[PDB]
């Protein structure tokens, strides 16, 4: 499913994103704008071997199991597929934890390099919310 812009930002906001550990809604509609394009099915494969999966990216070296990535941890506990779904629910509450282990959002590249420091309010404006 490719989400639009208000439309994922009610979504996000529904599952408690909006200020959650003190990242406003602007900011996680950013991330996901540059992370995946909107697009819940956004798969990319890293250097590492791990890969990326979801509206959020969320990788399988940490977070999830695909069955192909060594070392994997799988501290999500769900399968990687399940972060391919319309509903964004299992890449929202994934999403939680990661957020809160250490270094906050900084842990989406595509956020520190293109929304950190930025308008991100402005990801929202317009949207009935
Ligand atoms: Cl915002």
């Amino acid at each position: 499913k490719v989400f639009g812009r208000c439309e994922l930002a009610a979504a996000m906001k529904r599952h408690g994103l909006d200020n959650y550990r003190g990242y406003s809604l602007g900011n996680w509609v950013c991330a996901a704008k540059f992370e995946s394009n909107f697009n819940t099915q956004a798969t990319n494969r890293n250097t590492d071997g791990s890969t990326d999966y979801g509206i959020l990216q969320i990788n399988s070296r940490w977070w999830c199991n695909d069955g192909r990535t060594p070392g994997s941890r799988n501290l999500c506990n769900i399968p990687c597929s399940a972060l391919l779904s319309s509903d964004i629910t299992a890449s929202v509450n994934c999403a939680k934890k990661i957020v809160s282990d250490g270094n906050g959002m900084n842990a989406w590249v595509a956020w520190r390099n293109r929304c950190k420091g930025t308008d991100v309010q402005a990801w929202i404006r317009g949207c009935r919310l």
